[PDB]
């Protein structure tokens, strides 16, 4: 498993934020650690929130 693994430096951070967002604290985790989500976190979370609510296939 060498061809994949952590593609994009920020991907691991994105995964950690989204995991916390879906399981518990959504904005508390972002506000405390990241402080300002910006468009970067907001666009990713908007799509993920939809998938977390009801993912359509």
């Amino acid at each position: 498993a060498s061809m994949g693994k952590s593609k994009e430096i920020s991907q691991d951070l994105r995964k950690r934020i989204v995991d916390l967002y879906k399981s518990g604290s959504s904005l508390g985790a972002i506000s405390k650690r990241l402080a300002v989500p910006r468009s970067s976190v907001q666009t990713i979370v908007r799509k993920y929130k939809h998938h977390g609510t009801t993912q359509h296939h």
